[PDB]
Formats: structure tokens, C-alpha cells, sequence
């Protein structure tokens, strides 16, 4: 319904550092849900704050993406990992 935009942003910005719900910089913090939620933060508000300002080595997106994707792109990962991360 609206997360279609999520993949539009993750597949055009977050993909450069994830692509396949698999972190491309770290070796654990991923997008699927086990690692990003292993420690605790696989929730919209979680990655939403890790997206509006990346975190550690991730590039903020408070205004890099569009806006409805700094949001949708988060709920987006909750939709892709919850049923086949764009498998
Ligand atoms: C390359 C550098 C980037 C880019 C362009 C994006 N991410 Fe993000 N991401 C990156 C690193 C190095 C890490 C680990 C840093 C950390 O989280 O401590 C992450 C992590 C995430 C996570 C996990 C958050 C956590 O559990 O701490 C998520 C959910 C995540 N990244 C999402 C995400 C999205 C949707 C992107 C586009 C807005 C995105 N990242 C880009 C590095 C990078």
C-alpha cells in the first residue's frame, strides 16, 4: 500500500549498504531481523532513528531520501524481512 515506496528508497539508497537485507559494512547488524533485532532495534522507531541519521558508519537520511521513506524505508525493512526480504 505505501511500503512500495519503501523498496523505492531502500532499492535506490539503502541498497548501496545493504542490498539483500544483508549489511554491506558490518558483519552482524543486518536488515532482516535476527541481528538488527538480536540486540534490539528492528522496530520502525529503531531503524527510523538509525536512518534519519544513520548510526556509527551509516549515512543519515533525514533529508537524503524523500521523507516518507526515511519512514516507509524503516517500516519497509519490517515488511521485507517479515516475509522474504525482496527474496
Ligand atoms: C553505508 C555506509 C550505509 C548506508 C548507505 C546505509 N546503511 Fe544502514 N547501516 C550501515 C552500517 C555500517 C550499519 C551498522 C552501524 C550500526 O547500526 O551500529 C548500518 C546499520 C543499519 C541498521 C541496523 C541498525 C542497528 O541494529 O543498529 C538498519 C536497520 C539499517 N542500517 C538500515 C538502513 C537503511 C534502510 C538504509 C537506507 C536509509 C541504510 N541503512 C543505508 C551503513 C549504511
Amino acid at each position: 500500500a505505501d511500503l512500495a515506496n519503501g523498496a523505492k528508497v531502500f532499492s535506490g539508497n539503502c541498497a548501496a549498504c545493504h542490498m539483500g537485507g544483508g549489511n554491506v559494512v558490518m558483519a552482524n547488524k543486518t536488515l532482516k531481523k535476527e541481528a538488527l533485532e538480536q540486540f534490539g532495534m528492528y522496530s520502525e522507531d529503531a531503524i527510523i532513528y538509525q536512518v534519519q541519521h544513520g548510526k556509527n558508519a551509516m549515512p543519515a537520511f533525514a533529508g537524503r531520501l524523500t521523507d516518507e521513506q526515511i519512514q516507509d524505508v524503516a517500516a519497509y525493512v519490517l515488511d521485507q524481512a517479515a516475509k522474504g526480504w525482496a527474496g
